[PDB]
C-alpha cells in the first residue's frame, strides 16, 4: 500500500466536523487502521452541525463508529482525552500519521506552543518530535496574527497546514463535492489513493 | 450608512470566482460605489469555474457587470491593470475599502513585498500606507511558510487576512450557502449590512 | 452614546477584584450591555478580597449582580466558562469591546499565545480576529519577562494593556480613588464617559 | 466636523519650517483648536529660512501666532517645552491628534526609543499609549539606516510616517504649490477637509 | 546551612519518577523544608513505574510520605493543586527554591509561555518573576525543536535546564547510581550537600 | 543585616511620589546608608501630589529629608543631578542596591538605551555593568509598546520591573495601605526585612 | 575627475521625473557618460508632469535626450528595458554608480528582494553584488512599514536612500531651486562636484 | 531490509561510552555496514568508564571491533579523524545515515557552525548538506543556553537531538536496560528494527 498505515484522527472543536468524518470514512475504505481522538468541544460541534449521535464514552463511541463507517472489528481505536496508555502519547509507539481535522484556534496554539493538556496535543507533540506526519487543518475567519504565527512556527518544523479552503476549479455541485475536495487534499498530502479529485492537467501534453 | 461609501473590489487568479461575484452582487445592492479590478489570470478562473461570459476589455466589462448586478449607471467602476489614473493608485485619492477575493498566492505575496506591478498591488499598497482598510480572502491549500509569513506580515500591519474557509454552523444545504458564509464575514469585517448569516449567540442572555 | 454599546467584561484571578465590580457598576450606569465572564479563580478572589458574595452558577449570577448594580433586566448577561452558545465565542456576534478586569498573568498568557480553553481565552481571541477592542488589566508585580513578552505581542497586534496601576496626581484620599482612577483610565480608553477622572489640562491656555 | 476637534501641533528643527506654518494656518481656518509647541532648535530654523519674527516666550508666541494665523482667542494654545500641566502631557487629557512637522531625526529618535525630555515627546509618548493620531513629517535625506529603523518602529506602532516629499503631479507652479501639497496629504490623513489637492481620478469611471 | 532552607519539589508526568522521589528523600534527610506538589499525571507515573502506593488526596498524602522518608512533623507539606492559598503561589511568600523533577514536556511549555493553569505552572511563575532559583529536569527523547525553543528561553531567564541525563563517568553499578548521579547534580545547582558524586580532579594538582 | 547596606534611591517624575518618600522611611529605619537622587520633574511631581516642601538645592534637601525621616547625620546623602564626583557615577563605588522609586517612562527609556545624561541615568547605567541590583517602579497607563520593550530589555538583562500595582489581598483600608504593599515587595526584592506585608501561606500545612 | 566617470540613471515611475531631467542634465554637464534607462510608468510620469516630448524607442530616446541636454554623441546611452546585452546588465561590465530617480515603491520593492524583472532591477542587483554604488530616490507619503523596511534592509547593505525631500535652509525661490537641492545632495553622495547647493559652514570658525 | 544500510558512528567524548558501543552492536547484529569514527576525548572517554581495551590505530582497531562485535570482514570500516578519501568526507558517497552517540557539546557546536576540523565534523557538515539522516546523542547537565541554541539551530534544520535521557516506564532493572532504553530509540529514529523496546499500546484497543 502506499501511505501509512496507520493514521491517528483527532477532531476539534472547529466547525468542520464534515470534513473529519468523511475523512475518516476514506481511510477506513483504504482499509487503514484509525487510531480516533476527539475533544470535548469537538462532541458539541458534531451535536449542532451534524445528525450524527455520537456516544459520549470510548467504547460506546468505538462501535457507533465502526457501524457508522463500515469498518472491521479493531480497524478503529478510539481513545479518550487523558489515556496515556495509547499508543499516539509515546514516540516507542509503531508510527502512525496525524491529522487534527478540523483543528480549533486552541488546539493550533497547544500544539505550536507544546502544551500536553490532552492526548491529542501530546499525541501531536510527539508527531513532531518523532518527525512523524502532521496535518492540521483549521477552519477560522480571519485568521489572526495569533493564528498565523502558530501556523508559521509548525510549518516550519514540517507540519502540513492545510486549512478548509476548498476549490472550486472541478465545479463542486453539492456541499459534499466541497468536503471531498479538502479530504482528498488530506488524502493526497498523506499518500493515500483517492479518486475524489483528479490529477490536475494529467492529459495536458502541450501548449 | 454603516461602513464604507466606496469598495475597491479586486479579484485575483484564485479558486473561487464565486466569492468574488456574490460579494460584488451585495455591494451592489447595498448601493455601494464599487471600482472592480480584474487580473488577467483571474479572467481565465471565471472562465473555468463559472458560466459567466465576462468580457475582457475594461468598458465591454463594466457595461456588462453592471447589467449582470442590477447596478446603476456609475456604481460600478472598472479600470484595467495599467490605468494609473485611475483612483486607486493614489492616495490623494478620495477614501475606500479594498477587499482581494479571492487572493491569489502570486497576489498576497506582491501585496506584502510592496511589488506593484499593476493597480491591483499599486491599489493595496495605497491602502496599507494610507491605513485604509485591506481585506485578502486567500484560497489555497495546504498553506506553505512562504504563504504564512506573507499573511502575517501584512496581518501586522493591520490587513485583514480572510481565508476562503467558511464555516458549516448554520448547517448550510447547497454550494452558495457556503459562499455567502464567506461574503457575509468580508462584509462584517467592512461594517457593511447582511443578512446571511445571524449574529451569534444574540438571542442567548444566560447559561 | 459615545463608546461601545456591548462590553464583555471578564474577571480573572488577579488581584483587584475591586477593579472589576467598580467597572461593572460604572458600565451599568451608562446604560451599557455588559456580558459577563468570571474565571474559577477569580470566584475565589472575590470571596477573599470582598465582602461580596457571588452566587456559583450563570444564572444565579445575573440575578445576584443584576440587583447589585441596579441593572435593568436582560442588561448584564452572564455566560459560564463553557458556553460557545454565547455572542463572546464567535466573530459573528454583534461586535463588543472587551475588558479582562483584572488580568492574571495566566490569563495574559493564553491570550497572547491563542490559548483557547474557556470562553474568556476564546472570547479574547475573537476580539482580536476581528479587530475588535481588547483591553487587558494586569495586577502583578514584579512583571517578568514572561509577562513583558506577552504583553508586547499583545500591544503590537493593537490590544491595549492597562495594568491597576493608579496615579496620584488628583490627590487621592481613600482606596476607592484609587479604584476609580483606574476604572476612569478603562472608560476614557473605551470611549465611554466618565466624571471621576477630569480631563487633564483642560483649562490651562498657556505658559 | 470631520476629523479632530484638536490638534497637538509641534514643530522641531527640521527644515521645512514653511509646512509647519502653512499646517497650523490650514488648522485655523478649519476652525480647530490648535495645541502648539516648538522646540528651541525649531526657533533657530524658523528665523533662519523664514520672515517670521516669532517671539521667543509662550504667551507672547501665542499672541503673536492668534494674529499672524487670523485666530480666535483661545484657538492656538501655546505650551512651553517644560509645561507637564499642559493637556498634550497627560493621557487623562482631552483626546486630540498629533503632527509633529517638521521632525527633526532628534526628535524622531526619541519619539521612537521613548525618551520623553521635553512636552513635544512626552506628547507623543502619550498618543502612542493612549492611541491617538500621531503623524510625523521628517525632513531629511539621505536618511540613513537609523532613520529608518525608528521610523519603521513607529509606523509599526500606528504612527504614520509622511515625509515631507512632495509630489509632482499637479504641475505645481511654486514653492508653495509644494509646501501645500504636504500640508494636504498631512489634514488628508488627520480626516480634514482640504480642497488644496484633488481628489485623484474622482471623475474618471473607465479605461 | 548552605543552599536553601525550603524548597518546592514539583513531580510532573514525565517518566523519571525514581529521580522525584529520590530527591525528596535526600532533601529531608538534609533537614530541608519541602512544600510538595504532584501533577495528575505524574500520580500515574509514579503508580506504573514504581511500587510506591501513593495517597491521592493531599492529607493523606503527606502522611504518606512523612512516613516515607523518614521526615519530621511539619517538614513536607503537600498542596493540592489548586491550593491558591500555598505558599508557592504568592511571590509574598518566604523565598523557596524550586525545582520540577520530572519535568514534562507540557509543563516545560507552560513554564515557558507563562501558563499558570495549577499551582506547579503558577509557582515556577512566580520564581520567574521574584528572580528565585528555578530547576526544570526534562525527560524526553528526542526532545523537538519546540522543547528546544521553551527550554531555551527559560535558560535565558536564569533557569536551569537540568536534563535527566546521567553521566557514566563514576563507574555506575546499578539503577540507583545512575539515579543519583541526577540527583546530585540537583543538590549541586541548588548549593545543598551532596556525598554521593564526589568532586571531579579535587585531588588533582598537575598535569 | 540581611540585604544591601546601601541603597541609592532615585526619585523620577512619575506620579507616585509616596511610593520613593515612604520607601526612603523604611530604608532609614532599617539603618541603611541611602544614595538620594531626585529629577527636576520628581520636584515638580512631589510639590502637586503631596504636602511635603522640599528645598531644591542638593545640601538644604539632604538636612530637609534628614530631619523628615528621623534619619542619622550622614545616612542620607544626597547628590545633584550632574554630580560626577558622586559613588553612583562609577562602578569604582563602593556597592549599592539601586531603586528608581517612581520611574518615570522617560527615564525607562534612558536606561533600555543606556542614555547617560544625568546621574540617575548614569547610576542605572554603572548597576547594570556591574551586574548591581537594579529596581525599577514604573507607574503608567496604559503601557505602550515602547514602554513595553525598554522593559522587557532590562528585565532580560536582570533589572527588576516592579510595576506600581498594588495587592488587594490583604484587604488594603486605605491609600498608604496601598503604598506600603508596594515598598513591601520592593523591600522583599532587595532582601531588606520589612512587616508591612505577611509571608503569604507561611503558617498553611496542607489543603 | 572627483567621482565616478560613468553612472546608470534609471528614471521610475514616481513623481518626480523633474529631478532625473535636472540629474541627466548636470551630469551630462560634468561630462561623465550617462547609461539611461526608464520604465513605462516612468514614461507616462514624464508625459503628465512635464511639457518633455520624449520619445517611446531607445535609438530616438537616445537622439532626443543628446539634443535635450547639449550631451556629445555617445556621451548619453539608452537602454531598453530587456536588452541584457547593455553594460548594466552584468558585474563584468566596466564599473558604474547607479542612481534610481525617481524611485517608485515598486521598484524599491523589486531592489530589495531581488526581483530582476527588467534592466533596472537587474542593474541595481548588479551593483549590490558588485558593491558599486547604488542610491535610490524616492518619492512617496505616507511611507508604509512595506516600504520603509524595504529602504532599511537596502541601506543596511549600504545603498543611500536619498528622498526627494527638499530642504529650504538656502531660501528657496522657485520649485527649480527645491528640485536643484535634490540634485545637489545626490551629487554630493556620488562624489560630482556641484555648484548649486553651498558647502554648509565652510566659513565659520568659531562659535 | 527496513532502514539504511550503512550508518557512520562517530563516538566524541561525552560521557556514555556504553551507548556508543551498545549501539554498535546492534548495528552490527542488524547486518549493517558502519563507519566507525572516534575522537581522542572519546578515546579516553572509553578507557575511563569501560574495560574495553581498544587499539589507538585505525587497522588496530578496526580488527578489534570486528572481532568485539563478531561482525564480517568489511562490516565495520574505520577511519581516522583526518582521512578525507573515507565516504564520509565527501556528499558524492553513497548515502549513509550519521549518528554521534555519545555527543559532546563541543562536537554538538562544531555541528551547529559548521566548523569542519575533523571527519566527524565534516561527515556531519556532509550529511546536513546532503539532507541526509544526522541523529545527534548529548550526554550533559545542566545544558547551558550555548548548548540549547546549538541543539535548536540543528533540529530546525532537521537533525534529531536524541539527548541520552533513558526513561522508565519499562521498569528498567539494570544499567543495562537504561542504555538499551537509548539504543532503542536511535534504531526507532534511523527505522531500523529493535526488540528492546515494546511498541508502546500497540496491543490497547480503547479506554
Ligand atoms: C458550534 C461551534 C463552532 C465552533 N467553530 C469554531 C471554529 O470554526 N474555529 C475555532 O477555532 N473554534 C470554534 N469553536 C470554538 C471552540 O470549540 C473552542 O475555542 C474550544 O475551546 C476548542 O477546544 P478544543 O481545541 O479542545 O476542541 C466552535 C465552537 C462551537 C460550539
Ligand atoms: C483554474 C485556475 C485555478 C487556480 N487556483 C488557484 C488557487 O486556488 N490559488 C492560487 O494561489 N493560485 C491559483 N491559480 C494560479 C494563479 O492564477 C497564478 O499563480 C497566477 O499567476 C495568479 O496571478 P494573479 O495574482 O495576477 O491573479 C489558479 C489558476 C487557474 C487557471
Ligand atoms: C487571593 C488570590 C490572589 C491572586 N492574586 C494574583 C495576582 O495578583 N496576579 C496573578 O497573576 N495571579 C494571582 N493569583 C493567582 C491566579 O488566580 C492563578 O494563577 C490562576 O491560575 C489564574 O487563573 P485564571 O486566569 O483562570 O483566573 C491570585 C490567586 C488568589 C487566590
Ligand atoms: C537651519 C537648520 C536646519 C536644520 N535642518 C535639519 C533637517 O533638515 N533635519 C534634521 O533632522 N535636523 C536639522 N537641523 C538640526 C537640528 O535642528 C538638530 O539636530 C536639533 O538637535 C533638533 O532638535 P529638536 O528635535 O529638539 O528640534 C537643522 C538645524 C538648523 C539650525
Ligand atoms: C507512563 C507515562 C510516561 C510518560 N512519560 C513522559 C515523558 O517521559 N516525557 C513527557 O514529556 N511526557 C510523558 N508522559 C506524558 C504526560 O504525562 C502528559 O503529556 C501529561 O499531559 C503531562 O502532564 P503534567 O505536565 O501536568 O504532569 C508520560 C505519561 C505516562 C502515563
Ligand atoms: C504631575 C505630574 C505627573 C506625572 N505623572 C507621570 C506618570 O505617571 N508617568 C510618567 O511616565 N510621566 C509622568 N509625568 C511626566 C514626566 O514627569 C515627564 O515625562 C518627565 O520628562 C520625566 O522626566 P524624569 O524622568 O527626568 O523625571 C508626570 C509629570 C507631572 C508634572
Ligand atoms: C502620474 C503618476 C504619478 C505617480 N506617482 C507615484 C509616486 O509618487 N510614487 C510611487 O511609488 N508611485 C507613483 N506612481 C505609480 C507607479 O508609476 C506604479 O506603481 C508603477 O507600477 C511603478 O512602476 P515602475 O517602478 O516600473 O516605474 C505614479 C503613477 C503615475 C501615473
Ligand atoms: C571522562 C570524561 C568525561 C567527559 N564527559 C563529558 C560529557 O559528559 N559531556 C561533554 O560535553 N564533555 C565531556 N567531556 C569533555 C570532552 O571530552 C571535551 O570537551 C572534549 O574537548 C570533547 O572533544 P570531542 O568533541 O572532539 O570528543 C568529558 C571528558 C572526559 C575525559
Ligand atoms: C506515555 C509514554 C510512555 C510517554 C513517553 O514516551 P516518549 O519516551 O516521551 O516518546
Ligand atoms: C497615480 C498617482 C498620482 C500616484 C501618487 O499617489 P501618492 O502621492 O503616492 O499617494
Ligand atoms: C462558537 C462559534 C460559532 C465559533 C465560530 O466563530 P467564527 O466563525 O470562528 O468567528
Ligand atoms: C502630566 C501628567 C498628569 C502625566 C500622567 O498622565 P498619565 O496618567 O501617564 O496618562
Ligand atoms: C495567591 C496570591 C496572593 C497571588 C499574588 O501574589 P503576587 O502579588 O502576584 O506575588
Ligand atoms: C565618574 C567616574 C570615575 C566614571 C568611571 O567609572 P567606571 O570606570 O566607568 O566604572
Ligand atoms: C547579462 C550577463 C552576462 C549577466 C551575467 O553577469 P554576472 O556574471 O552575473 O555578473
Ligand atoms: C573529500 C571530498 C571529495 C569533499 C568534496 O565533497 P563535496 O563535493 O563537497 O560533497
Ligand atoms: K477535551
Ligand atoms: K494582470
Ligand atoms: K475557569
Ligand atoms: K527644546
Ligand atoms: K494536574
Ligand atoms: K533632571
Ligand atoms: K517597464
Ligand atoms: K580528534
Amino acid at each position: 500500500m502506499s501511505g501509512p498505515e496507520r493514521i491517528t484522527l483527532a477532531m476539534t472543536g472547529a466547525s468542520g466536523a464534515q470534513y473529519g468524518l468523511r475523512l475518516l470514512d476514506c481511510l477506513v475504505q483504504e482499509e487503514r487502521e484509525v487510531h480516533f481522538l476527539i475533544s470535548k468541544a469537538a462532541q458539541l460541534v458534531m451535536a449542532t452541525e451534524t445528525d450524527v449521535a455520537l456516544p459520549a464514552k470510548p467504547q460506546a463511541m468505538q462501535a457507533f463508529l465502526t457501524e457508522y463507517c463500515g469498518a472491521a472489528a479493531g480497524q478503529i481505536r478510539v481513545f479518550g482525552q487523558n489515556d496515556w496508555m495509547a499508543p499516539p502519547a509515546s514516540g516507542s509507539s509503531a508510527p502512525n500519521a496525524m491529522v487534527i481535522c478540523p483543528c480549533s484556534t486552541g488546539t493550533l496554539s497547544a500544539v505550536a506552543t507544546g502544551a500536553c493538556n490532552n492526548l491529542i496535543e501530546r499525541a501531536a507533540d510527539v508527531a513532531l518530535k518523532e518527525r512523524r506526519p502532521l496535518v492540521l487543518v483549521p477552519r477560522e475567519a480571519p485568521f489572526s496574527s495569533i493564528h498565523l504565527e502558530n501556523m508559521l512556527k509548525l510549518s516550519n518544523l514540517g507540519a502540513v497546514i492545510l486549512p478548509a479552503a476548498p476549490g472550486f476549479y472541478h465545479q463542486p455541485q453539492s456541499v459534499e463535492d466541497l468536503v471531498d475536495f479538502v479530504v482528498a487534499r488530506i488524502l493526497n498530502t498523506l499518500g493515500i489513493p483517492q479518486d475524489m479529485l483528479p490529477r490536475w492537467g494529467e492529459q495536458h501534453l502541450v501548449s
